[PDB]
This record gives C-alpha cells, sequence and structure tokens, in this order.
C-alpha cells in the first residue's frame, strides 16, 4: 500500500467505484458503477433463499426465493442493476461487486427481532448444489473464508465478489439489435456467446417403451437432467424411434424448469408424429430460448413423450425403440461468472411481513453501443505496474489476511478501515512550484 | 534460479509434482498429479505407434495403434490418467507432463522415431516411422533412431498460457427412464468448427439396382476425441419420380476402423420439381467415441420404388454441412500431437509408458465438500523466468521428445538447487 | 492540512460554522449559520419524499411530499432556514450546508429498524428528472457518491452541499423594499435577478382549431411544459388568432402545476375576447408571478383556450388558426443553485405515525439591510492562500477521497474523525513573550 | 508476534482458519474447518443448558437440554459439526475451537435484555459434575477465566477451546467399515480405541437378596453410578449366584441413563438363568454398545435384576446371594477432550419461544478415508520453530493475559483486535527481484 492501489480499492471495496482491471485485455472502455437496491417481503415462513451471481457480467444480479410451508421454494423476483446494461452498452467485464442483505423492519405487531444468516460461496453453478436448506449451505465448500454461519439478521451479511480468472473476454450483454418486423412482440439481440457451455444427453440407447392403449395416449418422462441458464440457450440434436406397431403418433415436449420446481418454460418439439413400420422415424430438436422467455434461473430440463393409436382397443400394446443425444447449448455459459460462482444467502426465523433489504455496488468495464459512444469518449485502463502482481499477492495470502467472500457485515466494517489506512489527500502537489 | 522456481520445476520436470500456472487466470483451485502406467504388446510386425495428445487438458493420454503385416495401423487402446478426472472434478487446466517409453521385456530391441507436430492427428501427411521425422523443421521437436531399451522422454511444452479452465466431460445429475442413459457437461469453449460444401448442384446418373446404388458424396479429415456434432442441410431436386433416398455419416478413425455410423436419412422420398431437404442433426456423445476421430465421410443410397432394366435415377443436390468439435480449439484439446513411434521390436515384448500430468483442478460438488481450494501461490518473475526459458528454448535444448538418458543428464544439470532450507532452522 | 483550512472545514463539516468563499469575490461580508429543524409526519403509504436545493442562495431548504395510498405524491411543507433571510439580509452567497435525515429513537442513544433511505443529488432542476420513484431515483446520476442505496431510516441520511461553480455573485434575497400603497395585502421586494433562467415555448405556427360549438364553450390544453420556479417569474409574448367564422370569443388561462401535479398558480391571460374575421387578433402575455404566490415548487405551465359562440345553435363549427410563441423568465433560476442540483431523499417502508427528523445547518456570505447595516460591521473576508487550490485538490480527487453529496450517515461520521484528526488548541502562543 | 504464528492464530481465533499442531506427533494430513450453526428454541421455563465438548475430536459438539417446570433437564439434540467427518475421514485431531451463544431475539428491535448466561470450563467430565444448575455452575472451577456470570443474551458468550496435552494421537474417527450382511441395519464401524476409559463397579460382595414371590417376577436395582460415554462402550465382568431356593430364573438389563435421566440404551443381559441351588451361578457380561445407538450423552448406568420363579404361589420366598465386578470400557475415553473438559452454558429469564443461536468453528487435522483418499493430498505440517514454544509461553501467562475458556463475546472480540494488531500484507516480495 502506497497511497494505495485504485484496482485493489475497488476489489475489496466495491462501494468505493470502478476501476480497470489490470490484465492484459487491453480495450478502449469506459467504467461504470450500477447499484442494487430491494426491499424484500419476508413470507409465511419466515424464511428464504437470496441466489447471487457474483461474477455476472451484466445487470443480473440475483434471484430471491421464499421458502414455503410444504418445504418448497417460491420465485419470488430477479435482483438486477439499477438500470439495464445492455440498453446502454453492447459489451461488458466486471470489474467488482458487493451487496449487503439486512433486515431493516419489524413489523406492526412484533415484540422482538429475530432472524439469522447462512451464507456460501459455491465454486458452481445453481442447479449443481446438492443441498440448498438453510443447514445444509454450510458445507456447500471447505473454504471458511466462502461461509459465515448465524449472522444475526439485523446485523446482516456483506457478498464480495472475488475473481475467477482475469484476462477474460469482454462479453457481449444481451442488447437489443436494430431489426423491424411485422409482429410487434419481434425481439432481436446479440447475445453473451464467448465461451458456451454444453451439455449432451444421450436420452436413449435402444431405449424400449411398451404399454397398453389409451384414449388421450400414454405420457412418459424419458429424461429429466440438470442444467442451469439464466440466459438464452439451444437444443440441438435428435431422437430415433423404430416400430412394429402401425398407426402410432408421437408428441413430444421439452421443458425447462426453475429453481422451484415451476415450469419456465414449455416448448412442443414434435406433436401430432406418424411413426412408419420398418424404418428410422427422426425427431430432430431445433430448439432456441431467447433471454426475455427466461422468467426465472433454469435449473433442469426434461423431455416427456405423448404415445397415442389412431384406431385403439381394449388391449393393443403400443411400442417404440427409441436412441439418440441431445446437445444443450446454452451461450456464454462457461464464461467465469456467466452461471459458475454461486452466492447463497439463506434466512431463516425472520418475522413474517418484515423486510429484507439488499443494497449493492457493481462495477464494470463498459463498451457503449452505438448512440452512446458518440457521446461516450473511451479510454485504455490506467497503467498502474504492480496493480496485478498485488492482486496476486492479496489472494495468495486470502485465507491469512481473512478476506471473505460472505462476512458478517460488522467483521466487513472492521475490515474496510483495517486495510483503507491510508487515502492521504495528496501532499506538497499543492506547495510544488 | 534461486532455491528454484516451483513452476519451472513442474514444467521441466512434471514428475517432480504439480506447480500453479503463473498467468492471469486467478481462479480458487487445487493442484494434482495422475500417473500414466500402460503395458503394451507389441505386435506381428514388431513395429507401432503411440499418439500423445502431450496438452490435453483431461484424462486423455493418448492411444496406442499396431502395425499390421498390409501396412495399415490397428487401434489397440486409449491411454489413460491413472483415474477418471470427469468423476471427481469439473474444470480442468493442464501444467505440465512428461511420459517415459521404453520396453521392459523381451519375449537390444529395435529403435524410436518421435515428433511433436503443431497440429492435429488428422492433418499429419506421413505417420509412417521414417515419415515422422518431417512433420516440423524444429530441430527440438523430433528425435531419431533412439534405442528402444533406452527410451524416450516426452515433455510437453506449452501451447499457450492464460488459458480457461476447461470443463471436463463430468457426470450431470440425471434420472430417466434408459439405464444406459449418460448425462453429462462438456468441454466447449473454444469449439473447432469444419464446414464442408459438400455439393453445389452436384449431378448425379446411375441405372437402376434392386438394392439401389450407393455413393461417398464426400469425405473429409477432421478430429475428435470427445463429443462433436453436425449440423447444415442437403438440398435435392429431381425430375424422376419415385425416388428414395438413404444417407448415413461415417465417422472413421486413425486406423481406417468405423468408430461411429449414423444414419441421417432413411428411406426418403423425393419429389419432382421441388427442394427435398435433407437436415443433418447429429450429436455424438464422448463416450461413444471408441478412438480418436480422423475423418468423416456420408454415403448416400439412392433407390426406386418400380424399378426396370434401364431407369436412369438422377438428382442434383446442394448444400454445406457444419461439423464442431467442442472444445476442440483448445491449446491442447486436439492439437499438438506428439507421435512415438517404435519398429524392429521383436514381437510380443513389453512397451512400457509411464507418466505424470499435472492439473490445476476444481472439484466436483460432492467432493467441493472435502477439498479446499485456494488461488496460487504468489511468486513474481515466474512467468518472465518461463518466457525467458522458453525464449531461448533451442539454445538450452530443451526438446519435447528425448533420448531419456540425455533428459535424465538434463535434469541434473538443470535442477542444481535444491538446498533444504538454511538458517530457518537457527533464526530466532 | 496544517491546523485546517476555515473553508475546507465548513465545506467538510457545515455544522462546524461558516467561513468566507477563497474565490475572487471580494465584498464586505459577514458569515452566518442558520439551522434547519423539521418533523415530518409520514403518510398512510409508510412512504414518501424530501426534495432538498443544497446550493439554494437564501432560506429556502427543500419541500417535502407524502406518497399516498394511490400512489401519487402530495405536497406537505417548505423546509426552510430557521429565520427569513430577506427579513434582515439584502445579499448572500451559499458557503456550505449539510442536512440529516432519520427517524426513530429509544433509549441509549439507540434507534430502531424503520424502513430504508434512496438519496440522489441529481445536476438538474426538479421539473427535468425523468423518473422520482423510490427505486428510480438511484440513477438519475452515473456517478457513485452521488448516490445512496437503501440505508436504514434509523441510521439516517446526510445530505452534504457540494459546490457547483465559485466566483459567484451575490445574490439578492427576496427582500420587502420600502413602500406604502392603498392595498392592506400589497407586497414589494428586489428579487433574485442576475442570471435568469429562460425557457421559450413555441405554442403554435398555425395551429389549426376546429370543433362544434357547444354552450359553455369548448376548452382545450393547447401546450404543457416543463419547467422550474421557486421564486418570482414572468411570461411574456404573444399568440396571434385568425378567423373566417365571425362571433367567436376566447378566454385563455395560464395554470403553474406544482410537483404534486396540483394547480399552485391560475392566472386568466384573456377571458371574454371577440375575435374578427380577416385581421391577426392579438393575445398579449403580461403575467409577473410574485415570490409569495408560489406555494411549492412549479413544475410545469400550460395553457388552457376556451372557444365560445353565445349565439350557437345545432351544429355551427368553431375554428381559429393560433401562432406565436411565449417566454417564461424565471428570475435569477440559472443562479448555480437556486434551481439547478436536486438532491432526494426518498424513504419507503417507515412505520406509520414515526416522525422523520430533518436537521440542518447552512452557512451564508450575507449583506445586511439598511436597518441591521447600522449595527452590523462587515468585512473582506480572512486571507488564506493556498485555501482555493487545496479547495480544488480536493475536489479534483472527490471520488478517490470517497466525498459524497449524499452519505449513509454513519460513513460521513467517520469520514468526518478521519478527516479534521488537527484542531490542535494553539502551543506556545501562551509561552511565547 | 511477527507477522504472527499460524497456530496460535488459529488456537485464539477459531474462526479465523485451522493451522498444524506444532508438536511432535508428525502425520502426512490435511487441514479442515468445520461449522456448527443452531438455532435452538427456548422452552417454557426460558431456562435450560447447552453441555460443550470443546476438545472432542469429531463431530459431536455439545448438547442442549432445556429446563423443565418440575426443574428437570429434558435433552432436545445433539449438536453437531456440519458434515459428519467420520464419513469422510478415519482420523482426526483436534487443533481449535470457538463457539458462540447468543439470543438471536432482541426485543424492541435493539436491545440485548433477554435474559442471562452463566458458564463454565469444568476439568472432568459431564456426570462428575455435582452441580448443574444455572447459580450452581459457577463453583465448578476455582480458576476465574474458565467461568463467567450472568452475561446479558442479547451480548452472548463465546466459548474457546484451550488445550488439555499437546502430543496426542489422531483419534480413529466412528468411520463406517466396508461390510455385506444380511440385515439391512447392519452396522460396522472402527472406533476411537486408543486410551480407553475404565470403570469397575464391584456390584455385590455377598448381597443378600430376599422377597416373597410375585407372577411375572421381583425387580431390583443393584446399583447405579455416575459414567460417562458419547460414543460406542462395552461392560466386562460377571456376578455370581448362590441360592436355597429351586426354580429361580434371573434376568439382568443394563440401563444408560441420559443425563436428563431418561434411558437412552436398555439391554437385557441375562435372560433364563435358571439357578442351580447350592453351587456358582454364572451372569456374564459380554456387552458391546455401538455409538449409534447413543442418542444423548450416558450419565450413568444402573444394572436391574428380575427374579421369577416356576411354581411359586403364595409365601414362597426368593433369596439369592451375590458377588462381582463389573468393568464399563468406554472406548477413547480417556483420550483427552472424548469426554473430559466440559463447558456448560446456561441461560435463564430468557423468553420463551425466542432463539439462541450457536454459531461455531472446529478445526482439525485429518486423514481422508480410503476412497476420499485418492483425491486428498496429505503433508506434514507447516514448519516452524518457536511456534510451540510461543504457545507454551502464552498459556503460561494465560491468566495475566486474560485468556478465558468463556467470555463476554464483547471482550472477546476487544481481545481479538488487541492481540493480531499484525496481519501486514507482505513488504517488498512484491518489489524484490
Ligand atoms: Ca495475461
Ligand atoms: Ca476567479
Amino acid at each position: 500500500t502506497q497511497q494505495i492501489v485504485p484496482f485493489i480499492r475497488s476489489l475489496l471495496m466495491p462501494t468505493t467505484g470502478p476501476a480497470s482491471i489490470p490484465d492484459d485485455t487491453l480495450e478502449k472502455h469506459t467504467l461504470r458503477s450500477e447499484t442494487s437496491t430491494y426491499n424484500l417481503t419476508v413470507g409465511d415462513t419466515g424464511s428464504g433463499l437470496i441466489v447471487f451471481f457474483p461474477g455476472f457480467p451484466g445487470s443480473i444480479v440475483g434471484a430471491h426465493y421464499t421458502l414455503q410451508g410444504n418445504g418448497n421454494y417460491k420465485f419470488d423476483q430477479m435482483l438486477l442493476t439499477a438500470q439495464n446494461l445492455p440498453a446502454s452498452y453492447n459489451y461488458c467485464r466486471l470489474v467488482s461487486r458487493s451487496l449487503t442483505v439486512r433486515s431493516s423492519t419489524l413489523p406492526g405487531g412484533v415484540y422482538a427481532l429475530n432472524g439469522t444468516i447462512n451464507a456460501v460461496t459455491f465454486q458452481g453453478s445453481l442447479s449443481e448444489l446438492t443441498d440448498v436448506s438453510y443447514n445444509g449451505l454450510m458445507s456447500a465448500t471447505a473454504n471458511i473464508n466462502d461461509k459465515i454461519g448465524n449472522v444475526l439478521v439485523g446485523e446482516g451479511v456483506t457478498v464480495l465478489s472475488l475473481p475467477t480468472s482475469y484476462d477474460l473476454g469482454y462479453v457481449r450483454l444481451g442488447d437489443p439489435i436494430p431489426a423491424i418486423g411485422l409482429d410487434p412482440k419481434m425481439v432481436a439481440t446479440c447475445d453473451s456467446s464467448d465461451r458456451p457451455r454444453v451439455y449432451t444427453i444421450t436420452a436413449a440407447d435402444d431405449y424400449q417403451f411398451s404399454s397398453q392403449y389409451q384414449p388421450g395416449g400414454v405420457t412418459i418422462t424419458l429424461f429429466s437432467a440438470n442444467i442451469d441458464a439464466i440466459t438464452s440457450l439451444s437444443v440441438g440434436g435428435e431422437l430415433v424411434f423404430r416400430t412394429s406397431v402401425h398407426g402410432l403418433v408421437l408428441g413430444a415436449t421439452i421443458y425447462l424448469i426453475g429453481f422451484d420446481g415451476t415450469t419456465v418454460i414449455t416448448r412442443a418439439v414434435a406433436a401430432n408424429n406418424g411413426l412408419t413400420t420398418g424404418t428410422d422415424n427422426l425427431m430432430p430438436f431445433n430448439l432456441v430460448i431467447p433471454t426475455n422467455e427466461i422468467t426465472q434461473p433454469i435449473t433442469s430440463i426434461k423431455l416427456e413423450i405423448v404415445t397415442s393409436k389412431s384406431g385403439g382397443q381394449a388391449g393393443d400394446q403400443m411400442s417404440w425403440s427409441a436412441r439418440g443425444s441431445l446437445a444443450v447449448t446454452i451461450h456464454g455459459g462457461n464464461y467465469p461468472g456467466a452461471l459458475r460462482p454461486v452466492t447463497l444467502v439463506a434466512y431463516e426465523r425472520v418475522a413474517t411481513g418484515s423486510v429484507v433489504t439488499v443494497a449493492g455496488v457493481s462495477n464494470f468495464e463498459l463498451i457503449p453501443n452505438p448512440e452512446l459512444a458518440k457521446n461516450l469518449v473511451t479510454e485504455y485502463g490506467r497503467f498502474d505496474p504492480g496493480a496485478m502482481n498485488y492482486t496476486k499477492l492479496i489472494l495468495s495470502e486470502r485465507d491469512r489476511l481473512g478476506i471473505k467472500t460472505v462476512w458478517p457485515t460488522r467483521e466487513y466494517t472492521d475490515f474496510r478501515e483495517y486495510f483503507m489506512e491510508v487515502a492521504d489527500l495528496n501532499s506538497p502537489l499543492k506547495i510544488a512550484g
């Protein structure tokens, strides 16, 4: 520390403002901060979960779920940046981010404040967590500085975004692209694409299906698989069906399921589709799911198949054989931060009707869209040598320095003042010559 | 050199263990070594080829092929890491790797030629024992006629730092009605894409045949070790009524053998005076690829419902296909290849492979519960020192393929400091 | 910092008292502090907005609006200086100002959980804000140190007035001028005038009006435009009307609308006014609106026109053509601070029946009115060189120093003690000679 | 203190993470932290007791008992580590541990006035405490730094684990061992065994029993004795019975009693043991009690004998003479930490229904089980000389330094910042060469 190092300051104290990442990704850019402010209402159980995407290169900050009587989560809302970055910028890179979660309210009739928080940073995407209960969170990492337990809600928790790789590319935001079309509801964007994530699902390898006839048909769930998506994705591939039985008609639908078990997206992949005897019957997958259709994080994908017969009787026995694999590409999905690190903040025993307050600052390197570029000057980052080495040193000593991704806010506040002991005006420039 | 530099030590002497790559890719990770041990049997000709993927970010180390009487190679087996990394880890980055190839038994014993080729397997123009020697112009990337008893050392030298973590082909939680159901999350970042314009108004013409007339529309060299997909469309036009088309894609192994065969369209009537579409929607999962893919070909069968003596079946075809091999362009995934060829080894003798691979790894969710991860040790000047060393690679004689005896000498010539640790023991 | 610099002390800690601005505006003046103290009552929705004019050269500090069940704002009261400066002084210049906004008290110096505060400093006048909702505030500036999000109400927010230009002229306050008149309600003042703001509205350029006869007439709103006024303004200009229809009578009224959509001032510009065929019919605008008539900040101006006929029957048709532009001059309106920077403090989730407490100090350079001048000594400011350079340095490093216009009070308090680490008695003057 | 000493840091501030114990026990191991998080509910009396085992080499942290109307304790639940260590590791050694006990229920929203805490560290096992009442606790030690009285529950208490011997062996955790068996409920473990604790109980030295016949038999309790167990144990030994009465049939049953006086385990030791007249009749004890059947700490052991007769009818006398010693071996029992030091945290006057929140961190040296060993690198501890001497010095001056095992949390927090005044980044490594 001398004066200090703008980047370290920004990284460890994001509410302080942005600084350019001192890596090798030399683009003309501009630096911006976006706040996140939410007042979430606590449900009947007094318990809930905030899912944060600490490294998300863009306006999506997280999602809030309330916990319900029956032990299921129910989606409340997305937590976003104050304004929608893709409306103004085309490219983006996350510099630093911190968020605070605390209660700001005790309801009218309530005698006493009570409530606690458990939090973890998990090195995987949302659907990869084996246990998302308040208690279960605590073992999602072995890293002591990536978990915090039973922090009082009144005091609150601070989430600090720590890097998962530098020298990351600029990410295209989901920015609208100039387009005209006959449909009012037409939407054209240029999506986060670099570093796609690909899931491959072999749904069947000569899977035999056999069942008696039914008016309305017989529906099966061929497979269900955990995947992650926040933004646009596509499904490709093909199933091949064989049969000895004449006049079978196949229906097939893909469902993308949210974290709360709810259907987010439903797409008929093939409806009413006759099968010929002694031949391959192809069922291609050509699905594109746009960002705006994804109303909450996708947590799994499943495929249902309906089998029905034209004629039909009592005992008819409908049978088919199926073979093939599908590929689910989520665009830009493997970009570190896009899906990968997840910070969960769980609360419980909070009085029903009380407010859980979220306040955050996100810092970005940004490239303006064409219209803004006319009035927004861009520059290469400030050069200071040793900024990156200092960052590397700090992170290398992360555990001995106690630099957490999840803090009791009181401890983070102490850390701020313990660190940051120099911010020294600027000695004789004022008296130099 | 002072003490030394863990990374340089790991890079130049991988059997020594792992060290974090001193680049800008700052992820919380863990460091691991995986051994490779194989005892390969020499075939009838006393000759064969080991294909190594020195930079492969994961458990695939290489493949062994024996050479046969008729001059063809025949696949033996994949050479892997001791345990399957994707079963325990989700993300991975290669730190360093070395492998030794020597004979260990007799039923002294023939010779080895080796090269590191800066391209993928199918790109090599000549893979014969002798032909290898000209795959590079780089003198430190080839070694000739090393005695098999003494053996060869393959050392993996970098092809780019600041590489992303690669997703391993890790199983993803999934339930399904089929026992043989498999769901993975694949190496995807940095795909390789081949584009094949199979036809641009290609005219086909032939007399009728019971059973049909089969043609190979195209054949093209491509590379795949892991999952890939084929997309695109052919469009067929015709003046002849009642023509039925069959089409199959074959993915062919290095040994000319069919690895994967997929019917793309079987029994498919063509209408007169219209475009007849033949879409390609193929996804090939990793587990189906039993040996490296070296080429792709498309066959088309043309038959007629009626049929007679002279019937003349004709169609016009147009369209291009795209073969995407997932994560294929990730440096190391397909790209550098080291070939170790042996010949004149006595039939029935053992060619012994022993290696160490070093990785930066991120544990899967279940292991993450008990596996602490950290940012890499900071030492400044580690990367500059690496850059200096590599910059002087040729004057230092840092080879990718060594006579083992020469590599051993190099180890002791380098690495002349490993100095205990002077007065920490007496400090205060 | 040596001892310190009175002006910097005053600027950054206004509760400390006044100091002369170290610019080139050398007037004999006197230095004063005026407190602002308000106990505002929270309405039904538990939500509201305080509009501050941090740079206002005089006694107007801000205005309080409650948010109502229906989602609309309603004016409560002006927030003023403790005493009315124009009653005692004729000229004035703002030195520094800070205000506190909080709620809730408990035995032990402790405060309760009582909702949240969002605040921004916007570099424009009140009516220029595109979004004034609690959440929308957060994007009124891109400047991270000019916005603060979801501060607990119990802890509260500190508004600090940062300069918008030095070397400003002394502003004439709205001081009463000696006058006698037959009317008890006669008022004569000398107004803030230097640096007027002028709006020009071309209300019509051959605008055709056409409508069927109506007993009582047909009223239209020719235009509506957002403008800003806190003090006196005037409307000048002329509309010209043409018509081929005989017997048309025009009425026209100007309305000045408050931030809460309420009519603040209504002035008939022309009532009962016959139009002649084939000639220009002039409608001049000669409006002067005195300060005392402006009961709350003006946010827009609109002009209504009534077209009546008197002798009209069944379905007659009334038509006229209109041409002309108006000029709205708000006196001293462009004086930096008079309208320009606005700080919004929005609260919500505040317990109904609790009181939002405002406490502030405003510091001024003042010239006494003739009666006070007889007993009020005035002087040129204390000379200290480097005071202005030091101010310029501090402001130049504003963002790295984290000098905010809106603070969580707790953070401002910390800043005060972090800064201001020298106030050193006065070493051997006491022992000198 | 220079930089500092990882071990001392871990010992005095366990929430900081683990460090290797600088003793002579040189094993290849790995270092881990496990959190403990509990939200306990306060019962009817507003009073209860948390029993901590601060030195326990494994996943058992303590047990919670509520106090009841009738003055008895009632077991609530075991307090454990976040995950079950024996599922992943085979050997273990405790490095350091701290736990926090406070009410998360804050009346008014801010106040810590919600009852009080008394706490002690007792140098013996649970059953050895003579007085376990809230008030009685205070005299369990004479050591002033091992007791704390009437700490406010809102502020809370910190339990710090201080060593009871170094150079301890690695303890085998209760890890499952590969086994197949016909019974679904079959369980095979390898238990903490090193350093057994043995109680010898001479239950009878020619004890004369005499009572009249009753259908179904006559039951006496031969003895009860205070013993301690949290994990597996076994009972060995023999009773010899003499009689003159023909056709007596003896049954024996061992009861293991919880701290709350509840039977945890009941095992029949003898049934249909027909006594032969005028001869030694042996009653061997061959009991093995597995860890898993112990649902709460065992505070005592008793043996009942049931004495029945064939054709007994009326004034038929039943009489036996008994002689013999039993030995109760609790496995690993004498391993310092396994049973020995106990920290009791008692609360009272807490409002019924409020939450007492426990949060802790436990640090371990661990050896992975065979499956984990495949992916878990193990190493000998970091060498730093003088670490152990420094620990010895610190502990030697424990009382003058005021290093407590039980703290008012506020005082512990102060201590943390008073200690730990160096954590100094790392000066010119960053600029060296
Ligand atoms: Ca770089
Ligand atoms: Ca000037």
